[PDB]
């Protein structure tokens, strides 16, 4: 048993189960949502064709890479070859097996070869080298043009970006003019329309009025509410002492099971009026046996111990914390009301991606909510919302659905639908929020059926489908001209990272 | 191909491999650490002995679950004894197993019922059911007493419940009188002296003056870092601005990397000087040729545009939140100081707990804290670590190293050591993060030996532990005289929620 030297893993390398050879061209890092947007687009691609160095560590190009690989497979054939003096016809399948990867990958490396050296006269490949600040090769746009299951959303924040690398934005509002395009590069020229300015311009206003963000738990949410319809002097007192305390359990009770229904049914069942041995919760409970109250205690102190008698203290355990509610207690800056802006649009741009895969509606809906009064509306329900402390997603979800057939869905989002929705925004937003700039973001679904795939943390397309686009259909790929379709062929658009046929071709001892 | 109707899974019980039958006595819900505490602590107790009723299900009691399980194996030994008249022998594994199991099922119920009929004449038991807010029975009490593995630890809020009822803390620390001492039962008294004091008037104190948290994302911490040697003024321009974006690349890169370095050593080779591709970062290229910037430009520009020319964004990605940062940018009223002061208690309550069960120190760290001048030297440099955004658990690390042999420790905690308490605390603190009351915890370590399990979300002790010490060991136990031995030679206290000899019969 002679140890091979072929690679289990190899960077854009994917195997499949028949053998078939297939490199990813990538098109940022990822996985669903890209990491790199404005004018580090290119890196990968860069990387892909030349290499480049990060951190200090050369990252090789596919054609080095590959040429390695092949080095390697040749010193498995010849080591099978040696070794057959001595087992005249024990490695068979392997040697064919090994044999035609090699071959695949050399037609690769020929493919790249003569992308650059006869097809590229344009010199599209050779500015990812040479551009200052470079562009997607116009086959990677195209590929991304006709995508079904990737992508780009555009956002408007006040100190925007001149330099997005996404042409073909599903989402996309009304942005200023960047600082990039002035004469001294210092600000951006606003606009004093569309939704960006008004999300901004109403969460933090001209007149520098805080906007108060009054987030609270559930518990004290609850007992606030409750407490809105008390006043202080209040008492659980007097010869109606049990008439108040019913009133305030069925209150509190009301309250209590309206808020969780939201996040589960199961509590429509919850009661406040019996502890879980099925005790009477009434004033001589409470006072007399527990001791936790009495006559004089406020209506406040009165919740406390009626909920520490009655509910789980697996009731209270929270939902993860949205995006919006980041801990802050006010917004009091532009700083502050702009990274709000961007979360709201990012939020509209999810669920613009969630209708465009489902095949719900093809509508960009940054073009609806950049205008009046829909600007305007949305701004003033989220601000309202904030100082609320209510859910702000649910808020956007109320008014797409009042709004659904002009947005081009036939239907509203489902309570199910809004929640896919939700966890998606809530992922995605949370890998990209050290962004430096959000300007636009590619947001691909490798869960669906198309073109773009999921491979060693990159968001990737066919080399094969791109390079027939570049060379314009004038090179055929021979024996390689099904192995796109054979891709697709296969289970999921997301790619396993290393490759097990390379492994279990030697299972047999 | 008969279908069983004996259960994969039943609350409380565990099947071993060699076919032994464990009931577990639960003491809390959870896993690592308890999620019910104070006046609640009875309430997984109450539902094995007697039933109860949660968010309007009804949950039954183990007898009344054995009981069933009982009925469903006597039913499969029926189903198999007429089946062996026409197959003799081809089902006599499955048989022997089920009648090993049913004997022993039995065993337990009538050790249940025993308790409660017999030898419950304290009404140790019974005051579960009748008592207004019950106390664990005696026997849970010594079990916890006894425990190598799990521990309570008690805490001071502010606002402090006299309820505890976790009686043998390892952590424990000075406490308010709590209002529920007091004739209206809304405040407590406080007292002027200890950790939980110090905390909280350091962090919030009587004169009202905000604590600012001064947490910066890593960029921003360096770009202020940086920003803090220039003043608005500076430009890069005039005869020296090669030289001045020099210097200025060189500072930046030396603040970067000293700040990622902390986190992750391959970082030492970042460079700023050079794009990827290999592009110089000169005057010409960013000023002429990306057109970013010009001699004009505010130094913070310069930055902003070197990072961005230069520096992949996975480098941005920051490292996952310590409890003590929270997003607020200040300690702003006494209930945040209340807040804070008991994350410090229970980030110190860990590290006690570590020291416990690892069997560095037997100490309550928390007498040594209490004490001056220990508890305002704490307070301090926690206050100075908000102001300054520094990462709070080393500030407390370096105290306990300091002070390691008079906290009982040979050694100083060790760097892997700091980061294993960290890790506990950080999860555990996020799980009862919404708890009403933080005036104690129980929190069990199942990955080290001792006499407390987790068992289908439930921290436990053995049925028949418990069982000997609530009745004194006068009523022997029989053929399961040597089955709490049997489940200490497991090689986890960490038990699986289905049971594996009873779900494997199937496929064979």
């Amino acid at each position: 048993v002679i140890k091979f030297k072929e690679p289990e893993r190899c960077d854009y390398l994917y195997v499949d189960e028949n053998n078939k050879v297939h490199i990813l061209l990538p098109i940022v890092g990822g996985d669903e949502i890209g990491l790199d947007n404005t004018c580090q687009t290119a890196v990968e691609l860069i990387t892909f064709f030349y290499g480049s160095a990060h951190s200090g560590v050369t990252k090789y190009s596919a054609e080095h890479q590959l040429s390695e690989y092949k080095r390697q497979l040749e010193e498995d054939i010849k080591a099978i070859n040696s070794q057959k003096k001595i087992s005249p016809h024990a490695y068979d399948d392997l040697l064919k097996e090994k044999i035609e990867r090699l071959q695949q990958i050399e037609k690769y490396i020929e493919l790249i070869q003569v992308l650059k050296k006869q097809y590229d006269e344009q010199n599209d490949i050779r500015q990812l080298r040479t551009g200052g600040i470079p562009q997607l090769p116009s086959g990677v746009k195209e590929i991304i043009k006709s995508s079904e299951n990737a992508f780009a959303v555009r956002l408007s924040p006040y100190d925007n970006d001149k330099f997005t690398r996404f042409d073909d934005p599903l989402f996309n509002v009304k942005r200023n003019i960047s600082k990039y395009d002035t004469p001294s590069r210092q600000a951006p020229i606003p606009i004093y329309e569309g939704l960006g300015y008004r999300l901004r311009s109403t969460l933090f206003p001209e007149d520098k009025t805080p906007t108060p963000i009054n987030k609270k738990s559930l518990r004290d949410k609850v007992k606030s509410t409750v407490l809105s319809h008390y006043k202080d002097e209040d008492r659980i007192d007097g010869e109606k002492k049990d008439e108040k305390l019913n009133e305030l359990i069925t209150n509190l009770q009301n309250e209590l099971v309206k808020e969780l229904v939201k996040s589960d049914p199961q509590y429509s069942k919850l009661s406040l009026s019996k502890d879980p041995r099925g005790k009477e919760i009434n004033y001589d409970y409470l006072v007399n046996s527990l001791m936790l109250v009495d006559n004089d205690s406020e209506i406040g102190d009165w919740i406390d111990t009626i909920l520490d008698a009655t509910v789980d203290s697996t009731v209270w355990v929270a939902q993860a914390s949205s995006p919006f509610y980041d801990g802050a207690k006010e917004i009091s800056s532009d700083r502050d009301a702009d990274k709000i802006s961007i979360r709201v649009q990012y939020l509209l741009a999810e669920a613009n991606i969630y209708c465009k895969t489902n095949k719900l509606s093809d509508a960009n809906f940054g073009e609806f909510f950049d205008k009046e009064p829909h600007a305007t509306e949305i701004a003033k329900r989220v601000k309202e919302g904030f100082t609320q402390g209510a859910d702000i997603e649910p808020i956007i979800y109320d008014y797409i659905n009042s709004n659904h057939a002009e947005l081009g869905l036939k239907s509203p989002l489902t309570g199910k639908q809004q929640q896919e929705i939700t966890d998606k925004f809530t992922k995605h937003y949370n890998t990209i929020k050290e962004s430096p700039h959000f300007d636009e973001f590619f947001v691909a679904d490798p869960d669906k059926k198309g073109n773009i795939f999921s491979h060693q943390g990159r968001i990737s397309c066919h080399f094969l489908d791109f390079f027939t686009r570049q060379t314009k259909g004038k090179h055929p790929l021979g024996d390689l001209a099904s192995h796109q379709e054979a891709l697709q062929e296969g289970t999921s658009n997301r790619l396993h990272h290393k490759n097990e046929v390379v492994a279990q071709g030697y299972e047999k001892l």
